[PDB]
């Protein structure tokens, strides 16, 4: 199914991630975006810092082009990156996504992070950034616009800046019953903002960003005992438990049986006291834990 986006656009509640590291070949990439789409996954996420924008896009092309499905059937993401954020700077980095997916329009655009570098950290009025995003929805080049990693206060920002045209459709931020953001959530329910979770299944554990003694979600004994009951597994507990609050999720896997497994998150549903000992979990754990972000002037875990 989908959400209804706050501008009358449709979001799949259910994405793909398509980041993996730099030691992954760039071409696994098309190969793995082609078993999501052959899935059923139709919301697609990626984003200029991944590098795989060409992979990607000819991924999803070549799934119009077998006639598997139709460039409206297909969400896809990108994301402004952070050494971008000057107003003059978002639209030709649009651009170039586009180009290198070969993509007529992206339905989702997101700056990527509040956490602006040098086009060495840079100062950036946020709200300027925004305006250049809205003209970008203006001109067709993104059928919405949206932020990701943004703390209640850098939203509330966007929400009253004075002549703003176009809301965030969605917030998407780290996102997991470790972390499972309640109170951010009740903020985005109340203005028809989305919010859409990734690291849903405990992360990449990425060690340059996620400290490799940190508890590893999947093994988590709750959701094992949640799995078994339902016998499922752990990554679908935890996929099944964001959709049920509401929660657009998104899920990174480049195994093939993994991507297949993923999409059974439509096929059951978890109880009330499966949802709050789910609940229970929640420990103020982001897995992105690095001084990369934590020194920055508008890190957003600074609360
Ligand atoms: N906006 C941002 O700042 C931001 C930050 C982080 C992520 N994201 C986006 O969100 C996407 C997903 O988040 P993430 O990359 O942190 O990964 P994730 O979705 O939390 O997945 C973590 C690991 O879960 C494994 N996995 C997938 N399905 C599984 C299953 N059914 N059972 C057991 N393990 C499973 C995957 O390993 P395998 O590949 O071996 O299956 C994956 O590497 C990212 O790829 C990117 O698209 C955005
Ligand atoms: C892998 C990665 C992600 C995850 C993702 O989007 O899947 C990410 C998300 C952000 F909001 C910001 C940075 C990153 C990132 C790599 C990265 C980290 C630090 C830097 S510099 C040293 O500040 C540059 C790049």
């Amino acid at each position: 199914q989908c959400v209804k986006l706050n501008d009358g656009h449709f979001m799949p509640v259910l994405g793909f991630g398509t980041y993996a590291p730099p030691e992954v070949p760039r071409s696994k990439a098309l190969e793995v975006t082609k078993l999501a789409i052959e899935a059923g996954f139709r919301h697609i996420d990626s984003a200029h810092l991944y590098n795989n924008e060409e992979q990607v896009g000819l991924a999803i092309r070549s799934k119009i082009a077998d006639g598997s499905v139709k460039r409206e059937d297909i969400f896809y993401t990108s994301k402004l990156w952070s050494t971008f954020h000057r107003p003059e700077l978002v639209r030709p980095a649009l651009e170039n996504s586009l180009k290198k997916a070969q993509l007529d329009y992206v339905d989702l655009y997101l700056i990527h992070s509040p956490m602006s570098l040098k086009p060495i950290f840079d100062i950036v009025d946020l709200c300027t950034t925004w305006e250049a995003m809205e003209k970008c929805k203006d001109a067709g080049l993104a059928k919405s616009i949206g932020v990701s990693n943004f703390n209640r206060r850098q939203l509330e920002m966007i929400l009253n800046k004075p002549g703003l045209k176009y809301k965030p459709v969605c917030n998407q931020v780290e996102c997991h019953p470790y972390f499972n953001r309640s109170k951010l959530l009740d903020f985005c329910k109340s203005k028809d903002i989305v919010l859409v979770a990734y690291s849903a299944l405990g992360s990449q554990r990425d060690k340059r960003w996620v400290d490799p003694n940190s508890p590893v979600l999947l093994e988590d004994p709750v959701l094992c005992a949640l799995a078994k009951k339902h016998k499922r597994t752990p990554a679908l507990i935890a996929l099944r438990y964001q959709l049920q609050r509401g929660v657009v999720v998104l899920a990174k896997s480049y195994n093939e049986q993994r991507i297949r497994q993923n999409v059974q998150v439509f096929e059951f549903q978890l109880t009330a006291e499966d949802m709050k000992a789910i609940d229970g979990l929640d420990r103020n754990l982001h897995y992105f834990n690095s001084d990369s972000f934590a020194s920055h002037p508008n890190y957003p875990y600074s609360d």
